[PDB]
């Protein structure tokens, strides 16, 4: 089910050197910042990119820093990483890549400052991979009836590692397709299972290393010491990314900055606290059944006590949506281990039916478990839409369907601004 | 409680850059080999060892290599690894080190060749620290009637974390401290929290940057990629040494690992499977309760299948032997959440009580859980002495009774060649 090497979607730019599988996300912690991301393949090319508002007009130019990396046989192109800084809130900017020779030109539109009541729209994507099925949940996301105007990519991006000898080229080939979205509007970047990538038979032993080289994160801007672990501010929501398939255990790294990390959190400045992983920690789906178990016992509490308004994974090929509820009261030996219902608990929902390479998880616990509101083996993606400090509508677009229906929608009451029960 | 720096047992070696803090362990993955360790604080030094059989008197010489390291405003002395190897079994060696100006001889014994019904007898100690009961334990085990030919160390060595700055001066006083035992005899190494040693406030983010300099592991004899996780085979016994704060989700390598690891378990070449670690999966002391929670769901039913003999473990500044019980049964909402009796689980054991830096655990969950077998709070060490195929003694000697007093002793049945119920 994945699309051809010929396919429209892996088209190389034209003219030489020119820049191509270009993308970008936010640069530091509240939007000032950008990082612009490109490919060169004929060679090693300038790194400076040049840029300007829609308004003041005066161009500047910008640094970056270049790099390649070797897999197996191998041999990646020229990558190109720059950030440019000190943007101005809510205006429009244009960029330009490839100065050297041939160059191409694009756009985004900086976040609006942070703030209380600041409307925004993000996109939910996870496990998009390189199928038909991707580039239609794609399409939808483009064509939908409401503006999405960031990306939370909760993991699983190339599926790249299904080849043989992982065959980095199909990694090139996903940066080529997703550019026309990625381009334009940051991707928020969550590390999934087919980005770790260890395959010792070939003498790969470095976790996640295509997928650092080609997608950089702006984690020292949250004070962590990894890209798999990081924070950022948007508009009204304060983003906390995790990484399923690092250490997690108490006193690790990660462990570490997430419980100041959520110490840090101000619920006046940034009203929506969401949590994206890769793994589940609630799924009555067979596939993955339980893999969420270790980290849950780990950050569940967490999540409860400082009330997160919603937790989204992906990694089963599927959707669901759960009721607030939590398993926290579990001793062992007191027999207290059924989740409960728990209005200070988040929602958690898993949207990993962005395609992939073509399969989905139809195979469900039975009966539907009673902490699992609604679910559905459909191909789709997300949207979350945040009104203001009290609503925020979140809805299932699935591939079936028309670009602007909405299979499944619900309204989120916020857990610090409109503590209200918003079960369905 | 720490011993103060001029205490007789940090003494350092006379001569010109004569070797301190000299230990070593196992080379290789059945016996054959040796790492032998020890740091030059006047000058580099040379790497090479010399050794000899106490038969064949030709001296032979190994050479090895060497390494600094600097963590905030500390600069370390200048650390050697060599790794003897081609060694014959069952035999006595002496080796000398610091041949370049200033030389020690020190000796030890190969263990015998691996076999079903060979005899040896390990020494557990866990969270052994630097303070007077640390000494007192070491004591003990050195006095021990029954004569320790190698420690299953269970992690958390020096505690120089606690000090200003990790100074890593104490770091190079337990080294001392302890060689009185380890340069004559192997530990296994197995890495606790006191070796994370994360410290971002520094500038010192690499986690057991400190412990991975100074001890080394033949982690790559049994194909793993990482020095936190590996396996050795000496004698009748097959170990696996795992990494309670190194990435255990599905998928990562350490998971991966274990695994397949397990899989080339032959209980019909090495009887005893014994597993280490240094967070407990059962304890049911108030102090890190619950904390082993995330590696159980993950690793339990491995250990159950594969019919691991005796899981050791630290952490817990106390003693602890539970029954052989397994709590798999659990998902989600079947209500099946309570440890039951199982006769292919393994016997949990937390021996994290060497001393530390002088504090023990008392507070515990009350009343005693069914789980649990047998627990006190005083500091001591353990020792697994294997006997046959199908039998092998456990005893628990505190530091207050005399060293050949048992105030806890079991016999271990062999889960494969002698599955009989060993209950207390
Ligand atoms: C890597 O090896 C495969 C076959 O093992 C081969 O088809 C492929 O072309 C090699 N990669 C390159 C581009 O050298
Ligand atoms: C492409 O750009 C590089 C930038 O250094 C330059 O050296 C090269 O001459 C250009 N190629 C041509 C001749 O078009
Ligand atoms: C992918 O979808 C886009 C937009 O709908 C379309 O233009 C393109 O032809 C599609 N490519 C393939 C290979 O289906
Ligand atoms: C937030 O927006 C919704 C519209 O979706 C509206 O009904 C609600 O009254 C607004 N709440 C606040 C705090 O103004
Ligand atoms: C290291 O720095 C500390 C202050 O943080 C100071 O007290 C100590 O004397 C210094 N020691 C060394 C090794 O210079
Ligand atoms: C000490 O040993 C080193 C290593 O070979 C050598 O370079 C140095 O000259 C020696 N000095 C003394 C005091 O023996
Ligand atoms: C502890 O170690 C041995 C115990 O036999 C003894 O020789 C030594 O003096 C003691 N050291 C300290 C400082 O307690
Ligand atoms: C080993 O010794 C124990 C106790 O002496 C005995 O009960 C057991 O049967 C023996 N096992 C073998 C295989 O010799
Ligand atoms: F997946
Ligand atoms: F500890
Ligand atoms: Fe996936
Ligand atoms: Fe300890
Ligand atoms: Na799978
Ligand atoms: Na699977
Ligand atoms: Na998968
Ligand atoms: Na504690
Ligand atoms: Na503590
Ligand atoms: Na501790
Ligand atoms: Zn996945
Ligand atoms: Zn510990």
């Amino acid at each position: 089910r994945d699309m051809p090497l010929d396919s429209d979607v892996f088209r190389v730019p034209p003219g030489y050197n020119a820049p191509q599988q270009v993308h970008i996300t936010q640069g530091d912690l509240v939007g000032r910042a950008m990082i612009i991301s490109w490919v060169t393949m004929d060679e090693p090319g300038s790194s400076a990119v040049r840029y300007w508002s829609e308004k003041n007009g005066r161009k500047r130019i910008a640094k970056g820093k270049m790099s390649t990396y070797r897999f197996f046989n191998y041999s990646s192109g020229f990558i190109h990483h720059t950030t440019i800084r000190k943007l101005k809130y809510n205006t429009k900017y244009y960029y330009e890549v490839g100065l050297r020779n041939t160059t191409r030109r694009f756009s985004f539109i900086t976040p609006p400052q942070t703030g209380l009541d600041v409307p925004y729209t993000f996109g939910l994507i996870g496990d998009l991979g390189q199928s038909f099925d991707s580039n239609t949940t794609l399409s939808h996301y483009e064509l939908s009836p409401k503006k999405g105007q960031t990306v939370l990519f909760v993991g699983d991006l190339s599926y790249a590692d299904r080849y043989p000898n992982h065959d980095n080229v199909r990694w090139d080939t996903w940066g080529r397709f997703t550019e026309r979205s990625v381009a334009y509007q940051p991707w928020i970047w969550t590390a999934g299972n087919h980005e770790i990538e260890f395959a010792p038979e070939i003498n790969e032993t470095e976790p996640f290393k295509p997928f650092s080289y080609r997608y950089h994160v702006p984690y020292e801007a949250s004070q962590s010491t990894s890209p798999f672990w990081y924070s950022i501010k948007r508009a009204s929501a304060h983003i906390i990314v995790l990484s399923s398939y690092s250490a997690y255990g108490r006193g690790t790294p990660q462990y570490t900055w997430l419980k100041k990390e959520l110490r840090k959190v101000k619920r006046s400045e940034t009203p929506w606290l969401i949590v994206l992983m890769h793994s589940p920690l609630y799924n009555s789906y067979n596939h993955h059944f339980m893999e969420g178990e270790a980290m849950r016992t780990k950050f569940e509490a967490w999540f409860v006590k400082y009330k997160v308004d919603v937790v989204f994974a992906g990694h089963v090929h599927a959707y669901e949506r759960s009721e607030r509820v939590s398993n926290i009261a579990y001793k062992i030996t007191n027999g207290l281990c059924t989740p409960v219902k728990d209005q200070s608990a988040p929602v958690y929902i898993t949207i990993g039916d962005a395609g992939n390479y073509g399969v989905i998880d139809s195979n469900m616990i039975q009966p539907q478990p009673e902490y699992s509101a609604f679910r559905e083996a459909s191909f789709g993606h997300g949207m979350f839409d945040i009104k203001n400090r009290t609503h925020a509508h979140f809805s299932w677009n699935r591939n079936q369907d028309g670009v602007a229906v909405e299979a499944d929608s619900v309204w989120f009451f916020n857990r610090h601004w409109y503590p209200v029960d918003d079960s369905t």
